């Protein structure tokens, strides 16, 4: 990964306005945009820092904006005597994590730490990574602390998972749920159904009767928001912009789904799995795909884990989806995570998502 | 907990006779019952020390009756120790747990090794002795457990024997993406019986309808408690139990029967984009009716915690699994009994082992007769 991925873990990424924890207007990582009580002024900064936004900005804009702060810091750390001398010693990794701990506590407090930068001005890393956990800076944000730590120590971004609570969800929902359904039959195999009786087709070929409504693709999108932020429940049109931001044409059809996979499992007779709502983009033909949300994300949440825990979790989580994606075999691109920063990235990642299966296939 | 928690996290339990690492028939935790490959004479043995006629089989309160005879002769032999006696004298009571433990899994000359651990445990070094410790060869061979007994003596407390932990994030898994789903619909007593190939105004798990008590008993009745199964070694059945293999899947449930035409509605819920998810419908099980000694039956919802079988599924090493899923009941028990409005309408029975639920069942749905 790279130093951006770091500090959206450890310090978190909104693309709205938002007042921060003393009350003043910030986007992205931690940027301040004024001390001004009005919001309308903090975005009136906000439209000139980027020439556009009505509060809302993108991910490569939040992590444009974020290289623009991550210079500054740096023309600053160049700036002060204190801090100039370890930053030129250290490599590409750990210079990542000493300008975690500029952003965290500003320049000023950085210089605070004398002695910790002297052990690792002389690359004495486990001596240095113990005076660190000593601190005020670790007693306040310890989770933080420790991988900004382990960081200085080792110079990997490890610290950034066999019995990680996000790998072990991963781990449910591939062997608890999608194994189970892929060992019945092929994506394309899968019957489509009315909640009239059609014989609607299936997914990979859809029924001639089915084109009252063209493509529909056989490939499940799971959909996984790196922030944790998953609607609840079901869209309708009126409230689907409000659950998926920015897909353009997106629809939602209730009396379409795919037909469910029974199993018998932990006493209970016909578990029904992977029933799932048919949605819509368009292709004013468009293309049908089934899709949800990874539901383990919404469980973890429940957990109320700290902020950067859970943002750590998910990361593992989507990490170790992929990883058992890779190794699928005989079901080649039928299950597709749609990795995004927010919900909204999200959106914006499922149109790109559905226009690369088409691509495949036609 | 205890000392008995603490060995049966590290070392297991076993409640049939079985053969240890030498090949040698043992019980319970470790306890040793012949050095003769002659199984009757190990289950004479055993009937010996438990003053029952067993065959091989045993309870929970009788390993832990067999664990405690081992713990005070380990407590003797230390104490006739010159080496092991001033350092357990000094300790506390956890910390001799600790001691015990590594006892029961090296020996009191093994332990007698660490010469200069001890010495630390002695005067309290805490820290220090912990650093020597995880230097040893017992460490590098049995990290799981050298780490846990480690940590009991650096802090003196049970934390290392189960803030998140796997087992925690499956329980909050089954309740807030199951549970709490279904039981937001309304109460378990208002949920209605169904069944498979008719239409039966069967009433509901709270009432239960005439035509009901006409097909299974006029002195029947039906608890609105859904009871989950927690077997603390993960051995969950797979599939759901036939009639004829309701044996194997539940043993020792003296006189538990399974009706398959009977089942309880399924709650639909929208979730993570999928509209009207199917959840619980569940498997009608009976038991007979202790209160009236009769043909008369208690019937009641049950089904396995299937998150125990999917934790099982990642491939942990056996105490850690262990520790997982006793962490996994430590928090489904503490969700469920702090809610406002479902405190008892789930009830979760814990078993040792696959046989131990079972008589664990029995004592569950008593116990929610009495209640009701
Ligand atoms: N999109 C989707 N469609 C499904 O049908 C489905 N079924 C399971 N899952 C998810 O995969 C994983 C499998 O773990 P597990 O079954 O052991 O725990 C489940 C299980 O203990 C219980 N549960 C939920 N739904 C059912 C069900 N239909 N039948 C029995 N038990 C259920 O509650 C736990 C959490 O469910 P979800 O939190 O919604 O997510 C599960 C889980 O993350 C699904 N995900």
């Amino acid at each position: 990964m790279n130093i951006f991925e770091m500090l959206r873990i450890d310090q978190g990424l909104r693309l709205k306005i938002y007042k921060d924890t003393e009350g003043y207007y910030t986007i992205g990582i931690g940027h301040l945009l004024t001390k001004s009580p009005s919001l309308n002024a903090a975005k009136s900064e906000l439209d000139k820092a980027i020439g556009r936004t009505n509060g809302v900005i993108t991910k490569d804009e939040a992590e444009k904006l974020f290289n623009q702060d991550v210079d500054a810091a740096v023309r600053g750390i160049l700036r002060n005597a204190k801090l100039k001398p370890v930053y030129d010693s250290l490599d590409a990794v750990r210079r990542a994590a000493l300008i975690n701990m500029v952003f965290q506590m500003g320049e000023t407090g950085v210089a605070g730490f004398t002695n910790s930068l002297r052990m690792l001005q002389q690359k004495r890393w486990d001596e240095a990574a113990v005076n660190l956990a000593k601190s005020r800076w670790y007693n306040q944000t310890p989770n933080r602390a420790k991988r900004v730590i382990t960081t200085f120590r080792t110079g990997t971004w490890d610290a950034y998972g066999m019995l990680d609570v996000g790998a072990a969800s991963a781990q449910s929902i591939w062997s608890g749920y999608l194994e189970i359904i892929l060992s019945n039959g092929a994506m394309d195999a899968r019957k489509i159904r009315h909640q009239q009786p059609c014989d609607c087709g299936t997914l990979g070929h859809p029924s001639p009767e089915f084109k009252v409504y063209s493509i529909v693709l056989p490939v499940l999108f799971e959909l996984a928001p790196l922030d944790g932020d998953v609607p609840e429940g079901v869209a309708t049109e009126a409230e689907l912009a409000i659950h998926f931001p920015e897909c353009e044409s997106l629809k939602v059809h209730p009396e379409l789904h795919v037909e469910p996979v029974t199993n018998d499992r932990a006493g209970v007779k016909g578990r029904s799995y992977g029933q799932h709502t048919v949605y819509s983009l368009l292709r004013d033909a468009r293309v049908f795909f089934p899709m949800e949300w990874a539901t383990p994300i919404s469980t973890v949440k429940s957990m109320n884990l700290e902020d950067s825990m859970l943002r750590v979790q998910l990361k593992a989580f989507c990490a170790r989806f992929d990883q058992l994606v890779s190794q699928s075999q005989n079901h080649s691109h039928e299950i597709k995570l749609v990795k995004g920063l927010s919900r909204g990235d999200v959106g914006r990642a499922i149109i790109d998502a559905v226009r690369e299966e088409q691509n495949r296939l036609q």
